[PDB]
Formats: structure tokens, sequence, C-alpha cells
């Protein structure tokens, strides 16, 4: 199936983006971490993130929504997780399934397009 694909495609960039954000080796060696670092670092310090209109933001969000629906620690180290983990247990209680029931709203292709044609200089 492609949603399998799918899930593939996102849990490598949800593992990448977990680790970016526990990561204190910050010059680290793996490339989705790197990607993950540039946009974390760049959303903290936004003021136009996806209730506004900054691509970049959205992008993340999409697959930091992604992960908080599965994450159930107390503190985890993802920036949008905990806020998107506390407006969940308000509003869906039950979070998520897996595979087949899923956050299928976005391409597993374009997760790799949202890290390299992202807002900058030309
Ligand atoms: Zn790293
Ligand atoms: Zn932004
Ligand atoms: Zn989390």
């Amino acid at each position: 199936s492609p949603q399998e694909s799918r899930r593939l495609s996102i849990q490598r960039c949800i593992q990448s983006l977990v680790h970016a954000c526990q990561c204190r080796n910050a010059n680290c060696s793996l490339p989705s971490c790197q990607k993950m670092k540039r946009v974390v670092q760049h959303t903290k310090g936004c003021k136009r993130k996806t209730n506004g209109g900054c691509p970049v933001c959205k992008q993340l969000i999409a697959l930091c929504c992604y992960h908080a629906k599965h994450c159930q620690e107390n503190k985890c180290p993802v920036p949008f997780c905990l806020n998107i983990k506390h407006k969940l247990r308000q509003q869906q209680g039950s979070g998520s399934g897996s595979q087949a029931m899923d956050d299928l709203m976005l391409s597993p292709d374009d997760i790799e397009q949202w890290f390299t044609e992202d807002p900058g200089p030309d």
C-alpha cells in the first residue's frame, strides 16, 4: 500500500525531528537532524507562524502534529508537540490509530521539499 510508504517517510522525518530537538551534539552528522534544527531554530524566532502565513512553520507543524498524536511523554523535546498534545487531550482525548488510520493530510515526497525549497535568498 502507498500509505505504508507514506507512514515510513513521515516516521523518518518524525524520528529526525525528535532527534534534532534532543540532539546535544548540534553540528551532528545525520542529514535530517540538520534539516530539522534549521526549521526549529527558525520557528522559535518567527512572527508569521502557520496562523499568519509562514510556509516553513506550517510544514514543520504537519510533521509535529502527526508526531504529537502518538507521543505520550510528560515533557517531550519537540517545541510544538507539548501544545498539540494539550489541545488534543482536551479535544480528542483518545489520540489516533496506525497506518490506514493516521494524519494522511500530506505527501511523503513533499516533506523532502519542505526542508530544501523553504524561504531564503536566491
Ligand atoms: Zn543530531
Ligand atoms: Zn516561520
Ligand atoms: Zn512528542
